[PDB]
């Protein structure tokens, strides 16, 4: 018999509606997935737990969670009807599983009934713009021809500045959702200005294509949102994020956005129990709290150059990029 019933039930309509849109090779996995689910003596409620199962990948736990966190309210339609609907406005950027219940939830069914009778966000009008290339994931050695063009135009402002393409890229997977290159140099000052500069000189080139998207500031670090797309025929639009960081804040700017997202959550969690908080933009010592659980001082700062030292100072093993993938 099958314990886990709400997971298989809704990835049966998921894994028939891949099949119509064309993409055989998601239906497979998840018609993999759907039978390690009945092969398993209790019901998953984990990423961990999902993630701990033979026919299950990364990817595809990821999935199933968001599939269960989603959950209700679940009240409208069917789960025939409702789920390829959900997950078609879902993949859409800047959408969220709970946005697209709203948009099934006024009426909407297709992509064309978004693009005109609803309300579009900046950055949810440029997914619809670039859905089908979005949607797709990209080869390893294209996010690597990314990198390199991002780096060659910064390089050419500054001889030492240093650009790290990170993500699933740098984890050492062989295909990647997105490109997240980060820059900066090595004495912490020439950094400053060129964020502006290079996203310029990409944008001129041609390189850059529905540009903006909020640029963010998270103090030293700034971060841009945007899609890219190669010269040359055959190429499709890709998303792009570049993060413009001080050498200090490097090592801990590299491991946040290297990865994976439950290493880093782990991270935190290791730190905790050590006293410690590890943020993107540095590991500080958690902040000081008597007995009874009163704030009584604020958590210093700790000085981490390389990304061994944030290890070491977590009494952890240095683990290299492809085994943090978990």
């Amino acid at each position: 018999t099958n314990h886990n019933l709400h997971i298989t039930e809704k990835l049966e309509v998921l894994a028939k509606a891949y099949s119509v849109q064309g993409d055989k090779w998601r239906a497979l996995g998840y018609a993999k997935a759907i039978n390690a689910l009945k092969s398993f003596h209790k019901p998953v409620t984990s990423y961990q737990e999902a993630c701990s199962i033979p026919g299950i990948g990364k990817r595809m736990a990821e999935k199933i969670i968001e599939i269960l966190e989603s959950g209700h309210l679940r009240k409208l339609d069917h789960i025939s009807e409702s789920v390829p609907v959900l997950e078609l406005f879902s993949n859409i950027w800047g959408a969220g599983t709970k946005t697209a219940q709203m948009w099934y939830q006024q009426g909407f069914r297709s992509l064309e009934d978004i693009r005109s009778q609803a309300s579009l966000t900046t950055q949810q009008a440029i997914g619809l713009k670039h859905y089908s290339d979005f949607l797709e994931r990209m080869p390893r050695e294209e996010a690597t021809e990314i990198e390199q063009t991002v780096q060659k135009a910064a390089q050419a402002f500054n001889s030492g500045l240093l650009c790290v393409a990170c993500g699933s890229y740098r984890r050492g997977k062989a295909t990647c959702g997105d490109v997240d290159v980060l820059i900066t140099h090595p004495d912490g000052r020439s950094h400053r200005g060129i964020f502006s500069r290079l996203l310029d000189s990409l944008r001129q080139e041609g390189f850059l294509t529905d540009d903006l998207v909020s640029q963010e500031e998270n103090g030293q670090q700034q971060k841009y949102l945007g899609v890219c797309r190669l010269p040359g025929p055959g190429r499709r639009h890709r998303r792009l994020d570049i993060i413009v960081v001080p050498y200090s804040e490097f090592a801990c700017a590299l491991l946040y956005f290297t990865g994976s997202a439950h290493f880093n959550r782990s991270m935190r969690a290791l730190a905790k129990t050590k006293g410690m908080s590890l943020s993107e933009h540095a590991l500080s010592t958690a902040v000081v709290r008597n007995t009874h659980g009163c704030k009584v001082g604020p958590g210093r700062v700790l000085p981490t150059p390389t990304e061994k030292d944030v290890f070491r100072l977590l009494g952890l093993p240095y683990r290299e990029p492809a085994e943090r993938d978990w």
